[PDB]
């Protein structure tokens, strides 16, 4: 009791977060895009309705909170998040930081300037809404670009100032987490404040246990992603990969079996609209996983239970770990 | 009489455009940036106040209309344009199209999809404002990227459908206008609907007269840009170049002397805020040219008059040419 986290509807007790999906999106887009071209998604109304249906389905399956890790450059629309959170009665934590599509007005900035921007979104509010970010999202896709180095350092500084955790996009097959870790530590950030994401995109347990041993949270956050059966579709192959959801889920058990149950976060990286990729990608995705953000509780958790993971351990992964992660520390 | 052009305050008779600067910016930024980080500019209020002072100064010097060629990805804020247009009593024509910083949500689009977006901004309105674009802005920086090829084709299609003209950013030293022309013509666009911009960034009159002979408008639109005296400042050198304003202005006379008076458009490429480049670039610029968008009428036009260009010819360049260009055709 007592600890608080900021959501798009305002402050909530940490203990009310409950079952929390730590890497999700209402909409994967671009800065200004939803405002400029809402017809891309049919309409804003259609997008919101789809999101509300999806979040209610997740809620019925036991999901109480999602962390929408859409940054400025993922076209995060905090008013949209607030509207759908309210309608579906599911808490949404919003993000600051920058992903891998920053516009020139961000790319030209210094570490000091980026720190001030991240601090604005955490401490003051996003845009003119007063809605405060509860997480900082950053990204590399291979070795960090010079700009990405500044972003990670600024993320570390903002986290140190506010206690808000940092979460990452990686190219997991290229083992980005190691350099990301090196940069964060150079700034004196505690590994327990950091989740190295898309870590289920690899089966390299040397890489993953290495991070977990150092105290990092390991984000196994793309559970339903598979292009098995869709190998004819090149864009789906590139995004979803050729590993089954079962293969991804086995990593949760593997980390638990190696003593790392407290270092695991599980999610889908799902969304209800998706303009930053090929047209109609959302239709492909909805076919692969009609359950959307209910997939983890409906499929993954029982799969793990049937493999012998104790209920207490599963509750620790889906409730206690997110609580500890999100609590400003 | 009769012909109309859309401005941020609504429709105006073409004959009321008067002395028109055809390539300008209220603010050079990025999509969503002004909404997310207005403190970058001091405040939105400060930015608007600066813009109103600047536009009133231009108006006092005889400027009646500017064409703000900020696209979506230059962070065009049409409400800001409308506010400052109203306060300064200077007409502002807004733009659609894409510059050279499109986010992924644009870069993934087809020519058909881009055409629909440009048509939306011209025919329906920008965002939810009902303000209609009166020009389409496109860009290359050297040989066109595959995406830029689609953008130029979509610009051509939108222009053919609406009669609204197209204007371009070039790397003038790399003679981009020739390929841009080739792409436009492949779509059946009339050269008289097109301005090849930043053409005063080069002294190559073979290149420029080649375009003018084909019927293109030649945009001599960076009149006050010079880093003479600032060679110690690397970012200023890269953006402003080492040629004097007099050297740029001589190109106006050179084209007139070669029979191309009707093919010339003159502007500053000025702005009142600038977040897509180095921090404090606006302070450097304001020192180079305290007159802002009054520089053309105060310095360039009298320079030309003193070189013997007849008043009728100068009026044809600054009034008749923009009128003919902007009139939907
Ligand atoms: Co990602
Ligand atoms: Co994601
Ligand atoms: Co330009
Ligand atoms: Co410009």
């Amino acid at each position: 009791t007592g600890d608080l986290i900021n959501t798009v509807r305002g402050p909530i007790p940490v203990s009310e977060a409950g079952f929390t999906l730590t890497h999700e999106h209402i909409c994967g887009s671009s800065a200004g895009f939803l405002r400029a071209w809402p017809e891309f998604f049919g309409s804003r109304k259609a997008l919101a309705e789809k999101a509300v249906r999806g979040l209610r389905h997740a809620r019925a399956a036991g999901v109480q909170t999602i962390v929408d890790v859409s940054t400025f450059d993922i076209g995060r629309d905090v008013r949209l998040l607030a509207e759908v959170s309210r309608a579906a009665d599911v808490h949404i934590v919003a993000a600051t930081g920058l992903w891998f599509d920053p516009p020139l007005s961000m790319r030209m900035r210094s570490v000091e300037e980026l720190t001030q921007f991240f601090l604005r979104e955490i401490q003051h509010g996003i845009e003119d809404t007063g809605i405060r970010a509860g997480i900082i999202k950053v990204a590399t896709t291979g070795k960090a670009t010079p700009f990405q180095e500044l972003v990670l350092k600024a993320a570390a500084r903002a986290s140190l100032a506010t206690g808000v955790p940092v979460t990452t996009h990686t190219s997991a097959s290229q083992r980005d987490g190691e350099q990301q870790a090196a940069i964060f530590e150079s700034e004196g950030l505690s590994p327990s404040r950091v989740c190295i994401g898309h870590s289920d995109d690899t089966d390299d347990l040397s890489y993953l246990t290495g991070l977990a041993a150092r105290g990092y949270l390991v984000g196994l956050d793309r559970m339903p992603y598979s292009a098995i059966g869709l190998e004819g579709n090149a864009s789906a192959l590139a995004l979803f990969g050729t590993r089954s959801w079962q293969t991804r889920a086995l990593l949760i058990k593997a980390l638990i079996d190696r003593g790392y149950k407290d270092r695991i976060l599980v999610s889908h990286d799902w969304l209800f609209g998706f303009s930053s990729y090929v047209t109609n990608i959302m239709d492909v995705m909805d076919r692969i996983n009609p359950d959307g953000m209910a997939f983890v509780p409906l499929r993954v958790i029982p799969f793990l239970r049937e493999k012998g993971v104790p209920p207490e351990t599963l509750a620790g992964v889906t409730v206690a770990n997110p609580a500890r992660f999100l609590s400003p520390t």
